[PDB]
């Protein structure tokens, strides 16, 4: 039941997904190992995700969230980096989306900076990179985010440098402790908790 609508660069939601996509890039501890050495990107394309049942489906956990929370949900929008991006726009997140290596246990996770979804795009890592020239950063090959709408409700903080949410919340955050520069992480144990708003369609763009 999923439809794609791509959106004109001229329409205001175009302009404001793009910014917040090129404004939220900064530079990784890896020296772009991971997701590859750029400062901005090459917005190729922003779709809106539309479909019923999936849309529903968040609504509905939204509101048991904000009831359980003084009528507060503690909605997001939030980036996600994927290998299987054409499974949730389909299929909706669940367990199979988790990353049960990652540092807040096995959860779905979500970034504020664009460019830490970015090294997840071609797997854990980075993984081999692009599947055409094996190239993590490959500056020809399309890549793919989510720009997505998160229920926070409760977070449970975490101070730093599928699984069950800590007793009494709905998700962690992951707030950052010695980069200085790095914006949160987050993560959430219910594939409900989120709806996968925006795809866009891009290319990092190699550094002057
Ligand atoms: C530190 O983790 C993360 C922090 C912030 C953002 C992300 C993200 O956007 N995606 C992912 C991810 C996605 C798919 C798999 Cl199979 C594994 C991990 C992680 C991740
Ligand atoms: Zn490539």
């Amino acid at each position: 039941g999923t439809i794609l609508i791509d959106l004109s660069p001229d329409d205001k939601e175009f302009q404001s997904v793009e910014e917040e996509m090129q404004s939220t890039v900064r530079e990784h501890r890896d020296g772009g190992h991971a997701g590859g050495i750029f400062n901005r990107y090459n917005i190729l394309k922003i779709q809106k995700v539309c479909n019923k049942k999936l849309w529903e489906r968040y609504t509905h956990r939204r509101k048991e969230v904000s009831e359980e929370n003084h009528n507060h949900a503690n909605e997001r929008m939030l980036f996600h980096g994927s290998p299987f991006v054409n499974a949730i726009i389909h299929k909706g997140f669940d367990e199979r989306h988790a990353y049960i290596g990652g540092m807040f246990g096995a959860g779905i996770y979500f970034a504020e900076n664009s460019s830490k979804s970015n090294q997840y795009v071609y797997g854990i890592g980075g993984g081999t990179g692009c599947p055409v020239h094996k190239d993590r950063s490959c500056y020809i090959c399309h890549r793919q985010l989510l720009f997505c709408r998160v229920t926070l409700g409760k977070s449970f903080l975490q101070f730093s440098a599928m699984a069950h949410s800590p007793p009494g919340h709905h998700s962690v955050t992951g707030r950052p402790s010695v980069n200085g520069l790095a914006l949160a992480e987050y993560v959430i144990y219910r594939g409900e908790q989120a709806y996968p708003e925006y795809l866009i369609t891009y290319q990092i763009m190699r550094p002057e």
